[PDB]
This record gives structure tokens, sequence and C-alpha cells, in this order.
């Protein structure tokens, strides 16, 4: 437990940091400060304007099991009121097909899925807990495909891959199953499969903008932190405009990047240096032959097709001159990084192939996405080490790396961090 008059400095005004403020405030910790580097809040929930409506450069959707996000909507008064999500499936040559009608693959998938469901509910009980401080089963530390191979459920990858690889989280040849299954737990997977998906008319960013406004201390923006030191039981935060002292540090920003403006200790340097991330690239496009529906391309989710468009988003049904966003990955451990130029050429070429040629790209973003560690690093005890450092020199660790790269997970983690260490 931590004293209620502690001065608590929260770095980052994305969901993770905003929720930290919310839940600290609600537990009676009123002397918090959220420091944001940019001029805006919401982080990767980023919904800019175009032609009188908001489009999504980052996060788009949620599922009914997003309980922490419902608590936030309860507080802001926002509602799930966005346009309905609908999808078709394309081959890499633009051909529309329906995977579940595949007479060989169809049955293999449903048998694997059913078998996995049973395994998850028994053998792997506890897998779905938020965070990684409850040590998961050792099998879950293997790359997702190996985890499946071991259990004779390879064909379950067909259902899990679409809202995972296409959604920027990487490839099953290497991403530890622990991550896959805390995000796509059986319930969430079934919700997605069923199309039971939340969206917001004013963008996922809106509820975070409004959360910020409801906070007793809305974020301080445009804060360029040049150095943080932690001597004598205090946190000294140096910025370009001021430097100040706190009692507690909550990190919701990238931890490898933290090493560069901090008095990082040996463990912090050793362990945070192992963090790897996804280079997930979005392009906001105007197109001819406006799609009628969103399109996924399982062929382009293969590592051999890295940099190609894996999915694209049909948001506003009624205006053929509104924004269609495309999604691609620029990195894989077995491959050298694809350049943004070569990938932007693939956006144009792929969309042309799909029959929805691009007339214009008006915004582009490669995001710092899904920070995580390797299976080898997971197995070697990365989370036991880092969770065991919680509170060392009044510093706490949070955000995506500590849970999973989605807004419900990071908010959930921020909620429990207060329960775990402060209350
Ligand atoms: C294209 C895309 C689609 C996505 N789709 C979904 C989806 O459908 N559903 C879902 O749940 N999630 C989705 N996500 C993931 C989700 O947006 C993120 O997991 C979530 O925003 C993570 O929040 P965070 O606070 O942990 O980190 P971030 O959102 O990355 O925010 C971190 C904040 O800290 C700030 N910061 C960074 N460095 C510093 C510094 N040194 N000093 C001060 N501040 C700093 C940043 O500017 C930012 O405001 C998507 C993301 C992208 C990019
Ligand atoms: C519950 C969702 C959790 C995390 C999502 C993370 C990332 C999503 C990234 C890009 C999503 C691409 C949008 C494609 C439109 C989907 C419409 C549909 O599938 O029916």
């Amino acid at each position: 437990s931590i004293s209620k008059d502690s001065r608590i400095a929260i770095i980052g005004a994305g969901p993770a940091g905003l929720a930290a403020g919310m839940y600290l405030e609600q537990a009676g910790f009123h002397d918090y400060t959220i420091l944001e580097r940019t001029d805006h809040v919401g982080g990767k929930c980023h919904s800019p304007n175009y032609h009188g409506r908001r489009y999504e450069m980052g996060a788009i959707m949620g599922v009914p099991s997003y309980d922490t996000i419902q608590e936030i909507m309860d507080r802001t008064g926002d509602k799930v009121d966005g346009p309905k999500l609908r999808r078709e499936f394309l081959h890499e040559d633009g051909e529309i097909y329906v995977p579940e009608k595949d007479p060989v693959r169809g049955p293999q998938v449903m048998a694997a899925v059913q078998k996995l469901g049973q395994l998850l509910a028994t053998k792997y009980q506890g897998y779905d807990a938020n965070g990684h401080y409850n040590k998961v089963h050792e099998d879950l530390m293997l790359p997702f495909d190996e985890f499946l191979a071991l259990n004779g459920c390879e064909a379950a990858r067909d259902l899990w891959i679409n809202p995972f690889t296409a959604f920027g989280y990487g490839h099953f040849d290497n991403v530890p199953a622990a991550y896959v299954l805390k995000y796509l737990d059986f319930v969430t997977m079934m919700s997605f499969a069923k199309g039971d998906l939340w969206t917001w008319a004013d963008g996922t960013q809106a509820m975070f903008e409004h959360l910020n406004a409801t906070l007793e201390h809305p974020a301080e923006r445009n804060v360029d932190i040049t150095r943080i030191t932690r001597e004598d039981g205090k946190v000294h935060i140096h910025t370009t405009d001021w430097d100040r002292e706190s009692d507690v540090l909550v990190l919701t920003v990238p931890l490898e990047k933290f090493l560069d403006y901090s008095d990082a200790d040996d463990d912090e340097r050793e362990y945070f240096s192992k963090i790897i991330h996804q280079q997930y690239m979005v392009d906001a496009c105007l197109v001819k032959e406006y799609p009628t529906i969103s399109g996924y391309v399982p062929d382009n989710m293969r590592p051999e097709r890295l940099g190609h468009v894996m999915v694209y988003y049909h948001r506003w049904a009624d205006d053929p001159h509104q924004i269609i966003t495309t999604y691609l990955l620029r990195n894989h451990p077995d491959y050298a990084d694809k350049t943004q130029e070569e990938c932007r050429q693939m956006v144009l070429d792929d969309m042309e192939t799909f029959g929805h040629p691009v007339e214009k790209i008006i915004e582009e973003q490669t995001w710092y996405y899904f920070p995580h560690v390797s299976s080898e690093d997971y197995k070697a005890g990365w989370y036991e080490k880092v969770e065991g450092m919680q509170g060392r020199r009044n510093t706490f660790y949070a955000g995506e790396i500590m849970s999973f790269g989605n807004f419900d997970e990071v908010c959930h983690y921020s909620k429990d961090l207060v329960t775990r260490f402060f209350v």
C-alpha cells in the first residue's frame, strides 16, 4: 500500500495512463499528474476528422467482454454507437472466397477450435488472466503454432489469425501463445467470429478525450522529459520547461525508450533491452470503386507476404469519397524490415488488385505497436523478473508490454495496479 498524499507522476496520456489517473482518483489518490509528450490524448486511439466525420488511424473496435472500457464509458457517458463491422475474404489476387465452405479445411478448423476450447477450459486454466504475473503454463510460452502443434490443433490458426496477424500483432511462427490467448481468449474469439463487435461514431479516441476531461487532473500535454532520476526515495523529473519532484512513478510508455532518458538500473537496462515491437502501418485512403464491405486477405498474412495489405476498413457505408484505411506489417524476426516506401507502393498495388484502387493517401502512420518479448525470453522468466521489480525506487511498470497491445487490456492492468500496490 501507498500513502494517499503521495505525489504520483504518470508518464503517458494514452488509455493506460488515463485509466491509471481514473483508478487512482477513484481510490482516493488525488495528487497525481499525467505527463504527455504530444499535444493530444488517447495515444493509439487516434480518430482524426475528414469531411465532417471521424476516421480511425489507430484503434477501432471492442467486444462485450471489455468490462474496464464499460466502466470508462459509464464515467464519460459515451455509448457504443459506431457503424456495424462486416467482412469478406480475399485471396492475394483479389478473389472473393468464403473459407468455411472449404470441404477439407472447414471440418479440420471446427474440430481444432472445439478441441482447443476444451483444452483452454481445463489443461490451461488461468491462461486468460490479465497480465503475466500469474505464471502461465509452460506450453503457453511457446510460439502460438508450436502450442497448437503440441495439442494437435494446428487448424485453429485459421480462425485465430485474422483478428491477430492482420491486426498487426505478428505471426504465429514466433509470437508466444501467452499473448495470443490473453487477447483472443475463447469468449473474445467467439465474439469476433459472431461479429459481436463494438465501434464508436466519434472514434475510439473520443471516450479517452472525454475521460481526460472528467479527471480531476487532466493531462499536462507537450511535456518534453529530458531526464528522470530516482535518488533518496524520490522521483526527479526534468523537462525543457520545468523540473519537479514526485514520490511515485507510474510508467505507461515504452520501457526500452525509457532507458534513454532515465537513470535505468542494470536490471532495467538488461530486461527492457529485450523488448521487441511491431511496425504496423496504416494508410488513410481515398479510393475509386468504393468497397461495400471490409476485406481480409489471409494469403497476405503469411510471413512470405510481409508488407502487403492484410485487411482494409470500410467505415462509412454512405459516402464513397470517405476514408478507407489499409493495414500492413513491416517487420518479422526472420526478415529484414520493409521500408515505408516499398510498403506504400504495395498499398497502391494491392488495392488495385482488390478492385478498389487508391486515388489518394491523405494520412499515414507507422505505429509503435504490440511491444512484447520472444518465446525464449518469456520462458527464461522475463515477467517474473520485471513484475518482481514493481515498486523498486518507487517506480511502477504498466502499459502494453505488461499486458497486451489492446486498450481494454492496458486499462484493465492499470485498474489492477492500483488494487495491487496502492490501495
Ligand atoms: C492501427 C491500430 C489499430 C488498433 N485497433 C485496436 C482495436 O480495434 N481494439 C483495441 O482494443 N486496441 C486496438 N489498438 C491497440 C490500442 O490502441 C493500444 O493497445 C492502446 O492504445 C495502448 O494504450 P497505451 O496507453 O498502453 O499506449 P499508447 O496508446 O501507445 O499511448 C502511450 C502514450 O504515451 C505517450 N508517450 C510516449 N512516449 C512518451 C514520453 N517519453 N513522455 C511522455 N509521453 C510519452 C504517447 O504520446 C501516448 O499518448 C490498435 C492500435 C493501432 C495502432
Ligand atoms: C476486439 C478487438 C481488439 C483488438 C484489435 C486490434 C487491432 C485492430 C487493427 C485493425 C483492424 C482492421 C479493421 C478491419 C475491419 C474489420 C471489420 C470486420 O472484420 O468485420
